[PDB]
């Protein structure tokens, strides 16, 4: 379960903290070059710094085993094609490349990003009949961690966010992964500010969104709730509905109103950097017993238990 | 002054660019403390400018060798660091003295300037809300970029009430913050090159009117000048715009803007450092009024160029 999977983890962590490889602290992936992640340099007129015009979506390697990779290439490729976008290379030459590096890396547990920006020129004087010069750049990096595992065995403490809204669909849509995070920062700041960790922003409408980079799901009388609208459609809240069901618990993908996260029994956050991130204390006060909740445990058993699994994972050789 | 002139000195002292041996000449970047050919200018892949846009940016302009408005542009920047928690990594007067020896070196007459100040590379979600952040600064000079060319501005060019796409509402991104978070302006962009036109004019999702891909918009009506308040970045062109108007005894209304109120207009242009006035005279497939550029819009437009050779508003750069 947790103990088991975090003390496997610390191990294989000691061993990557105690490397004299350069490439283990990360390695990025630049016109075809390869780089240590620090030495990474990307150009200044690039569209995707410029005016953040691009796309970007982040897969896990855990215990050497990338997780659900065809899945976030998938949801990459449909952001791309959303903003007028290509994928600046095929998408099993992406994978290949993303295994290459991995493994140079020796890192079994990293957090890996891809990103398709616009390229050197804008949107501003384009010509019809021209298509735009997209860029790709991609990187691995040690796991990244949105809730160190310590704080995962008894849960955090979340915010309802209530001097910034989350960015209407109307305005960005949501289910394109983007990194223009103006209300997600203001979040952060706000649960700073409020003795928090986590922010949950609402949809504007008094419904329930999701916060700085997952997504919010509560448990109420033994069904799961999450919202639908508002919201990037992530992975592990993807993956999350597929435990659930080969556990006998439904999950409900629907308009949430944020009075249902006061009310619920459990509360957990969702994404590929910390994975399963119980949350025990709302608005300074604990949510039902102060500790992590029954359905919340199963969950976050299966969710790791499936990163061993064939169909959610394949093996990396180093 | 006079359109044809300013516009027939820009291009001569545009030729003399053109031709240059100089390789700073097409533009020079501030990197780290290095001055660098801007075409080769990198950043760090990793620096949260990038990787969050996490940042805010700003635009002087250098017009026939002037600084226009370099002292309000410098304290707007600072101003939307303070309220994002971010800070100028250079003094003031520092940041202003490479600004002229980068326009200086690159011999540019007419230049396009852009400050960037990001978080750094730590980024704010795992942060110790105790400890500060290295910010980064980026600076460069550049030709001066047209959001409406020359020829255009005579005649005037075509916007629409853009319909596939909102305004970012404050409660979301202050828009007084200059940001690069351009999700819904570039989707506006590309509305506006679906429907024959060059321009999108943003609702605020309330039936109001906001602004543009990076200008303000300005209506006049019964001879007076409407702007949107709330909403829309407070542009050094636009508040340029309410000098003008105030000396030419033309009343400006900075209030809550009706989207109709577009429509009903006698006059429409926009505003923004890359360009100056920009007239509009088509809006959703239909001329303005007159189909040329207005009256009020012209005198707005001479008195803008005008101010530009006003010690008051603008300073000179010694080139060597
Ligand atoms: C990608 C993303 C998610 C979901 O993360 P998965 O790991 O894809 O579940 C949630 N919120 C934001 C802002 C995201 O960009
Ligand atoms: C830069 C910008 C403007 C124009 O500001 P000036 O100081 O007038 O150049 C207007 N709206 C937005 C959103 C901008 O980014």
């Amino acid at each position: 379960t947790m103990d088991e999977i975090f003390a496997a983890y610390e191990k294989r962590q000691a061993v990557l903290e105690e490397s004299s490889n350069p490439l283990s602290k990360g390695i990025a992936w630049v016109f075809g070059e390869l780089v240590p992640l620090a030495e990474a340099r990307i150009p200044l007129m690039d569209q995707g710094f410029m005016h953040s015009d691009l796309t970007y979506d982040v897969p896990s390697v855990w215990d050497g085993r990338f997780f659900r990779l065809d899945d976030h290439i998938a949801r990459l490729e449909a952001s791309c094609a959303k903003m007028r976008l290509q994928l600046p290379l095929p998408r099993e030459e992406v994978k290949q490349i993303l295994v290459d590096m991995v493994a140079k890396s020796e890192i079994k547990d990293a957090f890996v990003e891809l990103i398709v920006t616009r390229g050197l020129k804008g949107v501003r004087g384009h010509t019809p009949g021209e298509t735009f010069k997209n860029h790709l750049y991609m990187f691995v990096q040690p796991y990244v961690w949105v809730m160190d595992p310590d704080i995962q065995k008894t849960g955090g403490k979340a915010i309802i966010a209530r001097t910034v809204r989350r960015i209407p669909p109307g305005s960005i849509d949501p289910t394109v992964k983007n990194l223009q995070w103006g209300d997600l920062t203001r979040g952060l700041f706000e649960a700073a500010d409020r003795g928090a960790t986590y922010p949950f922003l609402t949809d504007g409408d008094a419904n329930l969104t999701e916060g700085s980079g997952f997504n919010v799901l509560l448990v109420k009388d033994g069904v799961i709730y999450t919202p639908d609208r508002g919201v990037l459609q992530g992975v592990t809240r993807k993956s999350c509905i597929d435990v659930a069901k080969s556990l006998g618990i439904e999950v409900r993908v629907q308009f949430v109103p944020i009075q249902m996260a006061y009310d619920a029994d459990e509360i957990f956050m969702a994404t590929t950097a910390g994975g399963i991130m119980p949350i025990t204390t709302l608005d300074d006060k604990p949510i039902q017993s102060g500790k992590v909740g029954p359905i919340t445990k199963k969950i976050w058993d299966g969710y790791w238990a499936i990163h061993y699994d064939d169909a959610y994972s394949f093996e990396i050789q180093y």
